């Protein structure tokens, strides 16, 4: 269990080493340091200012760049957007006192998807404070006077550095093609000016690559004395056809609006290649963020991948085929019986990397952020070691770095059963999972795949599966799931596809089948009220076969049938027969399924007496609001309803119900509605402990359909995929039983879900009909608001809907 980690959240990390300490510098002015690439310590204060750790008075220091983007403008309204910086010691930088040597930080500011710039600051010491020097590349400028929403920044090109560059003779003049006909920024072909990367070339010259979606990635030579670009000064094309622009530089990747950002280029003197890393997709859990790799013999390109395809796209096309996909979404999924606990180690949207290539030892490290399965938008930094393969491509270790190095590996330490992940070319929210194969002593591969393998020398790995040869290495890795150092491989084929392998411990089929049986647990089976998940597989393709002693209670697949209200609970046995090879084992679970129980009526605001009272007598009456839950001023009239009279909601008014109307996590709500008009997010039934802890029944939700909705800790989308009509009556109802939530329309279940939050227990919530804190009030009639203790039975709901 030896290795220990200490994690930090630094989005878009840029690695740099100062003495023997590693530093990472990310977006949102976050930075952290480590002595070992495993245990990190943050030393920054985010966007705090003044007293900003990295910038001091942030607003004053960087005002130069902030006049164009990234401070309290458009998308940065209310705050700041200082993104994706790069840091490196420039030994030739002439400081303002004439001394030589500074740490330079090139940063992005951005106010929309397109209006951005890159600027830089310098410090003699890596922990700052860094001091502004200049803003050097701008994007999102226009032909004429123009303004984005929530901004009064004149986006005209004359507000950039372009006039002064022209005055210095560094540019002929404005380039017509930077603009569409309407005068707007041509980001089909030219870049978003963010995500800079500074690298030295074979000859010790300095380049900056940058870009993000839009027209793609560009690169510019840079003066080592001052940090300023040495702008091309004229447009042209590279011999192989790539755009050269007088100002933006030389396009080396992307194009035509497609994804691709977080560029990092490394010169490798052992191989004499320039390696180009770039991240595709969107950074969110759902965005399929994935790292790609190309190479060039020249810093200025052409960069190509293992199939010789260009990094620069031929057009507005899917960028999937292009670049070696070195990491996407994956999971070494723990199956029933595996050691450890949890779902296993996997990543979601890993990306925006930097790289540290140690000069002495050739050791190489991919540094990046990632999200995780079942943790939403939470992100931490990861470090994965890389190793040059025999075709001149660094290959990425499957697990995060844990002190390991390349070694002499004996054949006996390799032969065995493996988990195998193939990263493919495709990317999406989907997550890749392991297959199970074996590398056999006779140099074949068997199991889920077939083919061959060899080890050359100490550790080169060659693996050929179905005619594809992947080359890479064998290396020992820390597997945190099993808590062992295990043998592993990583290898890349000539499609630019990476496979990763983790060696499973040797176990007999008897031992595996025993492990599966021990780990197999169905939770509470004495109080069953909804279907059971019954896994049909355990580790290494163990088969779990289920039989029931009585399908009336519960099927072979865990489908339950609750007895009617009034009937006894029914019991049944489920038997798991667990097999692998010729070994078998048995585990019995005794299942008690509970009958339905009727929800009890606890409040009835019927409006039948032309008033706001509760007919059950349990609650005080409703009172009248204005256009919000917490204001007054409105009116309620009473018109002819679906049942008796009904409340008329004019569009400026609502009803405030008593606090605590629901005070539990087992409850239901039922009501009738006749909307005269539809407005988005507008509530009918609304209950809230506060503006970040509420539930709402919404006729036209964010997806344009009726939903049950909760926010903001956590969000929950109870989606129905059913549009409500205006000018007609619709019954709506929902139940919440300790996590289980269901939503009915006109008697029919249209959403069923789990994990639903308990908003109404831990303090008395406010409640209302037709109004909340933000949205247009409901316009129409509402009728028969009924509240319950407990979840309504299906038939109870059909009853209610049945008028
Ligand atoms: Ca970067
Ligand atoms: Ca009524």
């Amino acid at each position: 269990k030896d290795p220990q980690f200490t994690n930090v959240s630094v989005h878009d990390p840029s690695i740099v080493k100062d003495g023997d300490t590693y530093y990472i510098f990310g977006s949102h002015i976050e930075a952290a340091k480590s002595k070992d690439l495993m245990n990190w310590e943050k030393f920054t204060n985010g966007y705090t200012t003044p007293n900003n750790k990295l910038y001091g008075d942030l607003s004053k220091n960087l005002a130069g760049s902030f006049k164009w983007a990234g401070e309290n403008d458009a998308d940065s309204k209310g705050g700041f957007a200082v993104w994706a910086p790069d840091v490196f010691w420039n030994k030739d930088y002439v400081n303002e006192d004439g001394t030589k040597g500074a740490y330079m930080i090139y940063y992005s500011v951005s106010s929309t998807y397109i209006r951005s710039a890159i600027g830089y600051a310098v410090s003699k010491h890596i922990e700052g404070p860094y001091k502004y020097v200049d803003t050097i590349v701008y994007s999102g400028f226009t032909k004429e006077e123009a303004y984005d929403a929530n901004s009064k920044i004149n986006k005209k090109w004359t507000n950039t550095n372009i006039p002064k560059l022209i005055e210095q003779g560094k540019l002929k003049g404005v380039r017509a093609d930077w603009f569409h006909n309407d005068g707007s920024y041509n980001n089909r072909d030219f870049p978003n000016a963010i995500d800079p990367n500074l690298f030295y070339d074979e000859k010790g010259n300095l380049w900056m690559a940058y870009g993000s979606w839009s027209g793609g990635i560009f690169v510019l030579p840079m003066d080592k004395t001052t940090g300023k670009p040495i702008y091309p000064g004229k447009d042209g094309k590279t011999p192989d056809g790539r755009l050269v622009d007088r100002y933006f530089g030389i396009k080396i990747a992307g194009g035509y609006y497609q994804s691709g950002e977080g560029t990092y280029i490394v010169y490798d003197k052992n191989t004499d290649y320039y390696y180009l890393y770039v991240t595709y997709g969107w950074l969110g859990a759902d965005g399929g963020y994935n790292m790609r790799q190309f190479r060039s013999t020249s810093p200025t390109g052409p960069y190509v991948d293992a199939k010789g395809q260009s990094a620069v796209l031929p057009g507005e096309v899917d960028n999937s085929p292009y670049g070696n996909k070195i990491m996407g979404n994956f999971l070494f999924e723990r199956k029933v019986g595996d050691p450890g606990t949890g779902i296993g180690v996997g990543y979601v949207s890993p990306g925006h990397n930097s790289v540290y290539l140690d000069r002495k030892t050739g050791q190489q490290f991919l540094v990046f952020h990632t999200r995780f399965p079942q943790s939403g938008e939470y992100h931490e930094v990861r470090v994965h070691q890389m190793f040059m393969n025999k075709n001149g491509w660094p290959v990425v270790a499957p697990y995060r770095y844990a002190g390991e190095k390349l070694e002499k590996v004996n054949k006996q330490d390799v032969v065995g059963e493996y988990q195998l992940i193939n990263h493919g070319k495709d990317y999406s929210a989907d997550i890749k999972k392991q297959i199970f194969v074996r590398l056999n002593r006779n140099n074949t591969i068997s199991g889920d795949a077939t083919g061959t393998w060899r080890k050359i020398g100490h550790n080169q790995a060659e693996i050929t599966i179905d005619g594809e040869t992947y080359d890479g290495v064998f290396v020992r890795q820390w597997d945190p799931t099993s808590k062992r150092y295990v043998m592993a491989f990583t290898a890349l084929s000539n499609e630019g596809v990476s496979i990763w392998g983790s060696k499973l411990a040797d176990k007999t089929d008897e031992e595996i089948v025993e492990d599966v049986a021990s780990d197999l647990d169905l939770g509470d089976t004495d109080h069953v009220v909804s279907n059971l998940h019954l896994p049909t597989e355990g580790t290494r393709h163990t088969v779990i076969s289920w039989t029931t002693s009585d399908a009336k209670v519960v099927s072979e697949t865990g489908v339950v049938h609750r007895p009617e209200v009034g009937s006894a609970p029914v019991t049944a046995t489920l038997t798991a027969t667990i097999t692998k090879g010729d070994a078998t084992a048995t585990k019995v679970f005794h299942i008690t399924v509970l009958p339905y129980e009727e929800a009890k009526l606890t409040a009835h605001y019927s409006f039948d007496n032309n008033d706001l009272s509760d007919s059950t007598g349990n609650f005080g009456p409703g009172t009248i609001t204005g256009n919000r839950i917490d204001n007054e001023g409105g009116t309620i009239a009473y018109a002819d309803g679906k049942i008796g009279k009904a409340a008329v909601l004019n569009g400026q008014s609502g009803i405030r119900l008593p606090d605590g109307l629901v005070s539990s996590n087992q409850y239901s709500v039922s009501l009738w509605v006749k909307p005269e008009q539809l407005t988005t997010h507008t509530t009918t039934f609304f209950g809230a402990k506060d503006p970040n802890h509420w539930i709402s029944l919404v006729p036209q939700g964010w997806d344009g359909n009726t939903m049950l909705w909760s926010g903001s800790s956590p969000w929950y989308d109870g989606r129905t995929f059913w549009k409500i009509p205006t000018g007609q009556w619709t019954h709506l109802a929902f139940s919440v039983d300790n996590g289980a939530v269901k939503v009915y329309i006109n008697g029919v279940e249209k959403f069923s879900g789990t994990n639903f939050p308990d908003v109404f227990t831990g303090a008395n919530a406010s409640f209302a009909l037709g109004v909340n804190w933000w949205d247009p009030p409901f316009k129409g009639l509402i009728d028969e608001l009924r509240i319950y203790e407990g979840a309504l039975t299906p038939s109870q709901v059909t009853d209610l809907a049945q008028t």
